């Protein structure tokens, strides 16, 4: 039911960036925690449908951001 992953961006460089993704990806329905971490980009998400990963990693991506698969 609720789901954690860790998310590997690439692109996240700024604070007011890291704090707006944190919050785009928080307030998702469904996504509860959530961390991001600017020096190794790590973004660590704990979600519930209707979230899903492919929903949070559309946001990261339409930031601007890429991640690694
Ligand atoms: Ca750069």
């Amino acid at each position: 039911m609720i789901h954690q992953n860790t998310i590997y961006t690439a692109g996240i460089e700024t604070e007011e960036q890291v704090s707006q993704l944190t919050e785009r990806i928080s307030n998702m329905i469904g996504v509860h925690q959530v961390n991001i971490n600017i020096i190794d980009g790590q973004v660590t998400v704990s979600y519930e449908t209707p979230a899903n990963l492919n929903s949070i990693e559309k946001e990261i991506y339409d930031e601007g951001y890429k991640i690694v698969f």
